[PDB]
């Protein structure tokens, strides 16, 4: 297969896998914890205590607004985009995918900037976040693919003549 | 004048007016104070004192990241967009305007949510700097509202207009 067809397969698996990541992990900061079983509640508690995540446990107002945007705007677009790139040749996904890419990239620039430069001392984060530079890379590692893959998607829909 | 050409003239002045607004006011939270004369530095303090803006006074990491994007991406795009909408028939601006609109519409959803839902008392990390009453919150939101609605008008205009 081609690099174009392979990238469409990758984008489909990215949009297909983003549905359980959002419903079962990300939305635990904006949706009540009662709706989640003790297994998933404690699984997110593992990531927060091991990766030293400051945002997921007690989301600030700016991070909660992005999680609601992920619920109302991104989650419905995931199955639509998954079908579009799994099937192939869906010219109608260009503008919707560009809007998703710029939106998602804009949400993670402040996320990556906070993890890399903000103060997580016993600050309004109250020592929840990372202290060392190595612990910050462990956190940026989980968040960075959700900026690069939309970046690839933005460049892919702007120039590909098969979607114009 | 028609409806489409009238909206293009309105969009031209919006991008033209944002060049001094970004330069002489917003970028004072990222650029050194010595790059600005004493007169302009008090003009921003006059705004922070009267409108009680907690973000432009001392920018948090998430708000400062959006300001760096306004310098590297938005500011170079303003003179290009003003010319294209003043001249008319510049179909090459469709995708760049969509990218600007979605990006600008994503930076303010956290801003608008923070100014209306977050606490700015002395018990918070803002240390008592910011709006207190609901009227003071809408008085500050009023300044940031046009920069979410005007891009939204631009987004819907670029998507459906057959001339672009
Ligand atoms: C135990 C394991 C599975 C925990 C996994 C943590 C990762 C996969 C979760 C936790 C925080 C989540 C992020 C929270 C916020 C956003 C911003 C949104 O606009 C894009 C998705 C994105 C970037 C989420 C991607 C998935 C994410 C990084
Ligand atoms: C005296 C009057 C005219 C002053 C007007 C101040 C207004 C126009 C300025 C002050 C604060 C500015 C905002 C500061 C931050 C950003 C985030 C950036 O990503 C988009 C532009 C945006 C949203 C600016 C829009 C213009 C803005 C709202
Ligand atoms: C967004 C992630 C960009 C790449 C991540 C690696 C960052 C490398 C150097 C930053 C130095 C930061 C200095 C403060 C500690």
């Amino acid at each position: 297969l081609g690099a174009r067809r392979g990238l469409e397969w990758f984008l489909g698996f990215y949009f297909l896998s983003h549905i359980p990541i959002t419903l079962l992990m990300d939305l635990q900061g904006v949706l009540p914890r009662d709706l989640y079983p003790v297994e998933l509640r404690n699984l997110q508690q593992w990531y927060i205590e091991e990766f030293k995540d400051p945002l997921l446990q007690t989301p600030p107002a700016w991070f909660k607004s992005f999680l609601f945007c992920e619920l109302v705007f991104q989650l419905p677009f995931f199955p639509i985009a998954a079908y579009a790139f799994f099937k192939g040749g869906c010219k109608w996904i260009r503008t919707p995918a560009i809007i998703y890419s710029v939106h998602t990239m804009t949400t993670l620039i402040p996320i990556l900037s906070t993890l890399l430069l903000d103060d997580f001392s016993k600050s309004h984060f109250r020592g929840q976040g990372p202290k060392t530079f190595q612990e910050r890379l462990f956190l940026i590692s989980v968040y960075i693919p959700y900026f690069l893959i939309p970046l690839i998607l933005l460049l892919f829909m702007v120039r590909n003549p098969y979607y114009k």
